[PDB]
């Protein structure tokens, strides 16, 4: 569903978790928990995350069938 | 946060609440009711309610501060 394939694209740029995370203004734990299953974030949170990430929601987050 | 104002795109469109819940395979209770206050969407969920929709998450969910 979600996959939250953040962190392919987070390793991608080489990106740390702490330096979005720290844009974002959110926990690390939380971020690398995304990922994982950690609930998944806001969807401004999500813009954040894509808007200074600096990538779009569908290379973060997998588009699947459901 | 999110805010949810789907409501107002869709009725802008004259968009049918059931339409692209049913596009998004799911129902307008659901649809209908994230814009009232129900559960955010799931974020992959949400590229599919712009996709149908067919206007940018923000628009949707317009950004906040937070």
């Amino acid at each position: 569903m979600i996959i939250n394939n953040l962190k392919l694209i987070r390793e991608k740029k080489k990106i740390s978790q702490s330096e979005l995370a720290a844009l974002l203004e959110v926990s690390r734990q939380t971020i690398n928990g995304i990922e994982k299953n950690k609930y998944n974030p806001s969807l401004q949170l999500a813009l954040k995350i894509a808007y200074y990430l600096n990538t779009p929601l569908e290379d973060i987050f997998q588009w699947q069938p459901e």
